[PDB]
C-alpha cells in the first residue's frame, strides 16, 4: 500500500508493517544518516548522507557497528539478548522510525533511544528494543539509531585533527539532527522529543544535556541505570592518549598523525581483539574506549558542567534497578559465577573491592571495606556477596545517578525518581542475582505483549503501566496522568526529601533516599580523601 | 553497742559505727588513716604509708574530700549536687572507709573495693550513693572504698623530676589495696579473693591497675563500669603532660629560676601556692576547647604505665582473669551540656546542623579536618540531614562512643581473645527519680545508684519494681566477686548471661525485664573509633 512508502529530505523509504496483539504499527529501519565512516572516514566525526537515487530498502535492521561479543557463558540467553544480532560492519551509522499504522494526522511527540552496554557494544536491532510496542500502545513515534562503538568511536588522540574522540557521542548529535530535519515526515513532533537511554545510553543522554550545541536538540531526558559523572563513563585526556598509543603498539602502529593512519590500515576485526588488552588495571565496570573530556563537546568534566549549570525549563526521569552491581561480579571478580551461588570468601571479597574500586588508594578501599563489611558478621560468604554487589552497584551508577538527580533538582529541573524491583518471570540469570543491571528494559518496551515469549499477564499488565508512565513523561513531563487524581502519586525527587518510587507489581509506593547513607560516602567523604592522601 | 565495732588494724585501734538498713545492721569503719596527709613538701609526691598511732582512732564518720574543682553549672540540682564533695576539702584526704557483715562472718568472705569516677579531677567516698551498707548487708561481701588525690594534686607530672612524677592519685589508690591486703582479714574479708569495681574515671584506674604488674598481687578480679584505661581522656603522653604542667605554672605565676634545677624550682613555686588557686586555672591547661577531657589525668611515663594502655592491652597477661564491664545506653548526653553548642538540662536542646558540626569538633577535639569530616559522614542521616532531633541523638552518639563504648568494646575484646572471662552489660533502664531531662536517657553515672543499693533507702522514692531490680544487680556483682560469674550458680530457668567474646560478642542488658541476650556492642560504629579512624589519622 501507500502507508509504507515516506520520502525524507534526502530520498524515498519504503517501510514494513509490524503486527502486535493491538494492531499494526508502521516501521524503517536502517535508514542511513552518515556517509559510512570507512577508511579515511575511521575515527572522523560522521559526515551527513549525501541524497540518494531510488528508494532504500527500509525493511530490516542494517549492520552492528564492530564490536568485542560476549562469549563468556556461550548459548545462555542471560548474555547472548545483548550480542549483535546482524553482521558487524565499520558501515553501521543507520537508524530507525516506528510509527502507529494510522499515520499521525497532528503533530506527535517522540522517543529515540541511546542503547548501553559500556560504549564497547549494543546495537539497535536487539529484540530487547523492538519499538512497536511502545508506539501501539501509547501512539508515538519512536527513532534509535546505531553509534560507533569501541575504539571506532571513542579512541581519542586529544588534540590531534584525526583522532578528535566522542565521535560516537556525535554520531548520536547527528541522528538528533536528522529527527529535528525528517521525523515530522513520519508524523513526529520535533519541538516534543524526549531521549531516553540505558547504562552507556544513559549516560550518552546525560553528556548531550551537557554539550550546548545538542541541548536544543531534545527537550526532556530519561537516564536508565546511568549518569555521565560515573567513574567509568569518561577519562582524561592523558589516559586516553596513553590508551590509544598502546592499542597501536598492541597492533605494530610504530606523533600523532602516523600513529592514525597506521591504525585505519588495521582490519576493523584486529582492532577488536586488542581492545580490552589495553585497561590499565585488572576491574569490572570498566570500557577502554569512552567520551574524554577534550573541551570540545564536554566543555569541562560532567561533574564540574552538572554542579555549575542551570537546568530551568528541563524535566527528567531517572532511577535504577535494585541489584545494579550483580550483573558485573561474574565478569571478573573472584569467586563469582552464574552457575554457583557465589558464596565469596572474605579474602575474595578484600580482593573483589579492589577490583570493583580500580585505581583508589590503600586506604580508600580500607574505607570501602569500613562501610560496607558487617562487622557482627565479617564472613557470613552471603553477606559479603551482597556487599560486594551493593560496592558495585553504588559506586558505578546509584550514587552517580543519586547526585546527578540531586544537582538537577536544587538547580532547576524537574526530576522525577524509580527504582525498578521487579525481578522477571522469564530471567535465565540466578537468583542471587537479584533484579540485575539491565532487566527493566524488557518491559518499558512492552515485550511481554509479545505472544513468543511466555511473560505471565500480570506481567503484562506491569508493562502496559511502565510504558504509560513513560510516554506521560515524554508528553508532558510529568509520568503521571492529569485527570486521574485518585491514582497514586508519583512525587518530583528532590535533594532534601529524596522522594523516588517503586515499579513492581504493587501500586506506586513512596520511598525516600536513594541509599543515602552510602553515597554520601561515594559523593562525599571519599573525594575528600583522595584529595587529602 | 557490741564489740564488732572494735577492730585493730596492722596501725592502731578503731572505734566503728552500727549502720542501720532495713534488712538489718552493718557495721562501718569510716575515715581511716591509710597514709601519711600529703601536705606541704608532700604535694605531688607519692604517697607514704600512716605511721602507727598510739590510742584509738575515732573512725566514725566520713573524712574530708580531696580538693577539686565544685561544679557550678547548676546550683542546687540534684543532678549536679549529686556529685559534688559532701565533706569539708582538704588536702589532708586519704582515709579510708571498711563496711562489713554484722556478726562479721564466720569464714573468709570476699571483699569489693570502690573507686569512685569524675574525670580525675574530683569525686570521693564521701557521697551518698557510694554507701556501702545495703549490698554489704544484702550480699554478705565486705567492702572498701578509699579516697585518692585528683586534679592536679594526683596527676600533675614533670615526667623524669623526683618531686613531681605523676600517677600519685594512682599510687594513693595502689597504696589502699596493700592496705586491704594486710587489713581486711582484720574485718572477715580474704586478701585472696579481692574484686575492684568501679566506674568512668574509677573504672579506667582498675582497668590501669590490671595493667600494672605491682598491683596484680592486690585483687583477682574486676568490674570496669562505662570506663576503659585505653579511652581517648584517660592518659596523656609525658611532652603532653609537661606541657599542661609548666602552663598551669605560669598561669599561677611560677617564674623564678636561681640555683638547682628549672624542674625542681617549678615545683617548689607550685607548693607554695593554695590549693584553690590551682583548681581556678585547672582547665584552662586543655590543649583545645573540648567535653569529655580533663587537664590532669595518668601519664605513660614508663614507671606505673610501661607504655600506652592500648599497647599494654594487646600483650598482657589475661588469662584466668574474670572481668565484668558494661555501659550505660546514653553515655555521651550528661557531657554535652558542658560545651556542646545548643544545649542545656533545661532546654530540649534542639541543635542545628551548624550547631552539630561545631560539636564534632569539640567532643573529638585533638583531630584533624578530615578525621572529623568521616566522623559527620557516619553519624549524619543523610535522609535527616537537618532534623535537629537526630542531630542532638547523634552528637551524644559520637561522645558515648568515641569516650566510653568503643573503648570498653575494644578491651572486652582484647582481653577476651588473651584468655580471660569477660562478661558484658548494657544498663538501660531509667530511674523514675531521675533528676535530668528525659532527651539524656539513662546518663552517664546513673547505673551506681542501683548497684549500690540505694533503691532499699527508704528515705528514697523508688518504686517496688525498682527495689527488686536493686536487688537482682547487687546479687550480679556480689556473685561476680565470690564466683568470677554473675549469673546462678545453677539457676534452672532465670535465663543465662554468656560471657562476652570477641567473635560472637555477646552482652545482656540491664532493666525491669528479665536478661536479654544481645549480640554487637555497636559493632559497626566502634568498627570506625577502633579500626579505621587512627589509619586515617596516622596517614593524614
Ligand atoms: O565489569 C565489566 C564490564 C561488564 C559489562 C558489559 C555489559 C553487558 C550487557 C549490558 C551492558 C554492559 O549494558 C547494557 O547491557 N568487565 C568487563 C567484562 C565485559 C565482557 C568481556 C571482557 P574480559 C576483561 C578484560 C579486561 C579487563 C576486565 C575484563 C573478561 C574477564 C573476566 C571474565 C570474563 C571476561 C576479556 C577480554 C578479552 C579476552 C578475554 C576476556
Ligand atoms: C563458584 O564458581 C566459580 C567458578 O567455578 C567453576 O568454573 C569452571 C572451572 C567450572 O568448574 C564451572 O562448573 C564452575 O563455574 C569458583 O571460582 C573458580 O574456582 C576455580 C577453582 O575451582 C578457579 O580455577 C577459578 O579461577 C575460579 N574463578 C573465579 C572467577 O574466581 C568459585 O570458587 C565458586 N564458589 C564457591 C565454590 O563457593
Ligand atoms: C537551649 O538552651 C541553651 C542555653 O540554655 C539556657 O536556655 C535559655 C533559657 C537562656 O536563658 C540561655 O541563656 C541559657 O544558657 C541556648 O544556648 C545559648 O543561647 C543563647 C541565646 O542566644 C546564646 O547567646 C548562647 O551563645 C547559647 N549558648 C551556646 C551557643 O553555647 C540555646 O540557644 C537554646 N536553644 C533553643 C532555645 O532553641
Ligand atoms: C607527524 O609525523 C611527521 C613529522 O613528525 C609528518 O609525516 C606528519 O605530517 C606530515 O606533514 C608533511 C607536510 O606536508 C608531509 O610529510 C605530510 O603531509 C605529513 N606526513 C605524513 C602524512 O606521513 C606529522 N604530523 C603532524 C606533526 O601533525
Ligand atoms: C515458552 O517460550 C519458549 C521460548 O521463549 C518456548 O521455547 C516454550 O515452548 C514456551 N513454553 C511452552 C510451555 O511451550
Ligand atoms: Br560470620
Ligand atoms: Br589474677
Ligand atoms: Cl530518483
Ligand atoms: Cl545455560
Ligand atoms: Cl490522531
Ligand atoms: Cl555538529
Ligand atoms: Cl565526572
Ligand atoms: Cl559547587
Ligand atoms: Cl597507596
Ligand atoms: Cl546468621
Ligand atoms: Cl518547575
Ligand atoms: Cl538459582
Ligand atoms: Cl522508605
Ligand atoms: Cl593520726
Ligand atoms: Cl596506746
Ligand atoms: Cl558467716
Ligand atoms: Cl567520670
Ligand atoms: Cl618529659
Ligand atoms: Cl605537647
Ligand atoms: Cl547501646
Ligand atoms: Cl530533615
Ligand atoms: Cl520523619
Ligand atoms: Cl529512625
Ligand atoms: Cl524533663
Ligand atoms: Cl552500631
Amino acid at each position: 500500500d501507500a502507508e509504507l512508502l515516506v520520502t525524507v529530505r534526502g530520498g524515498r523509504l519504503r517501510g514494513i508493517r509490524l503486527k502486535t496483539p493491538g494492531g499494526p504499527v508502521s516501521a524503517f529501519l536502517g535508514i542511513p544518516f552518515a556517509e559510512p565512516p570507512m577508511g579515511p572516514r575511521r575515527f572522523l566525526p560522521p559526515e551527513p548522507k549525501q541524497p540518494w537515487s531510488g528508494v532504500v530498502d527500509a525493511t530490516t535492521f542494517q549492520s552492528v557497528c564492530y564490536q568485542y561479543v560476549d562469549t563468556l557463558y556461550p548459548g545462555f540467553e542471560g548474555t547472548e539478548m545483548w550480542n549483535p544480532n546482524r553482521e558487524l560492519s565499520e558501515d553501521c551509522l543507520y537508524l530507525n522510525v516506528w510509527t502507529p499504522y494510522p499515520r499521525p494526522t497532528s503533530p506527535t511527540p517522540v522517543l529515540v533511544w541511546i542503547y548501553g552496554g559500556g560504549f564497547y557494544s549494543g546495537a539497535s536491532s536487539l529484540d530487547v528494543y523492538d519499538g512497536r510496542f511502545l508506539v501501539q500502545a501509547e501512539r508515538t513515534v519512536l527513532v534509535s539509531m546505531n553509534y560507533r562503538v569501541g575504539a571506532f568511536g571513542f579512541l581519542a588522540l586529544p588534540g590531534s585533527r584525526e583522532a578528535p574522540g566522542n565521535v560516537g557521542l556525535l554520531d548520536q548529535r547527528l541522528a538528533l539532527q536528522w529527527v529535528q530535519e525528517n521525523v515530522a515526515a513520519f508524523g513526529g513532533d520535533p519541538t516534543s522529543v524526549t531521549l531516553f537511554g540505558e547504562s552507556a545510553g544513559a549516560a550518552s543522554v546525560g553528556m548531550h544535556l551537557l554539550s550546548p550545541p545538542s541541548r536544543g536538540l531534545f527537550h526532556r531526558a530519561v537516564l536508565q541505570s546511568g549518569a555521565p559523572n560515573g567513574p567509568w563513563a569518561t577519562v582524561g585526556m592523558g589516559e586516553a592518549r596513553r590508551r590509544a598509543t598502546q592499542l597501536a603498539h598492541l597492533v605494530g602502529c610504530p606523533n600523532d598523525t602516523e600513529l592514525v593512519a597506521c591504525l585505519r590500515t588495521r582490519p576493523a576485526q584486529v582492532l577488536v581483539n586488542h581492545e580490552w588488552h589495553v585497561l590499565p588495571q585488572e576491574s569490572v565496570f570498566r570500557f577502554s574506549f569512552v567520551p574524554v573530556v577534550d573541551g570540545d563537546f564536554l566543555s569541562d568534566t560532567p561533574e564540574a558542567l552538572i554542579n555549575a549549570g542551570d537546568f530551568h525549563g528541563l524535566q527528567v526521569l531517572v532511577g535504577v534497578v535494585k541489584d545494579e552491581g550483580s550483573y558485573f561480579l561474574v565478569y571478573g571478580a573472584p569467586g563469582f559465577s552464574k552457575d554457583n551461588e557465589s558464596l565469596i570468601s572474605r579474602a575474595e571479597f578484600l580482593a573483589g573491592v579492589r577490583v570493583g574500586v580500580p585505581q583508589v588508594s590503600d586506604l580508600a578501599a580500607e574505607a570501602v571495606v569500613l562501610h560496607y563489611t558487617d562487622w557482627l558478621h565479617p564472613e557470613d560468604p552471603a553477606r559479603l556477596r551482597e556487599a560486594l554487589s551493593d560496592v558495585v552497584g553504588d559506586h558505578n551508577v546509584v550514587c552517580p545517578v543519586a547526585q546527578l538527580a540531586g544537582r538537577l533538582a536544587a538547580q532547576g529541573a524537574r526530576v522525577y525518581a524509580y527504582v525498578f524491583e521487579h525481578r522477571a518471570s522469564t530471567l535465565s540469570w540466578p537468583l542471587w542475582m537479584g533484579v540485575p543491571h539491565g532487566y527493566e528494559i524488557e518491559f518499558i518496551f512492552g515485550i511481554p505483549l509479545d505472544p513468543s515469549r511466555n511473560y505471565t499477564a500480570e506481567e503484562k499488565i506491569f508493562a502496559q503501566r511502565l510504558m504509560r508512565y513513560w510516554a506521560n513523561f515524554a508528553r508532558t513531563g510529568d509520568p503521571n496522568e492529569p485527570r486521574d487524581p485518585k491514582a497514586p502519586q508519583w512525587p518530583p525527587y528532590t535533594a532534601g526529601a529524596q522522594q523516588y518510587v517503586s515499579l513492581d507489581l504493587r501500586p506506586l509506593e513512596v520511598r525516600r533516599g536513594l541509599r543515602a547513607q552510602a553515597c554520601a560516602f561515594w559523593n562525599r567523604f571519599l573525594p575528600k580523601l583522595l584529595s587529602a592522601t
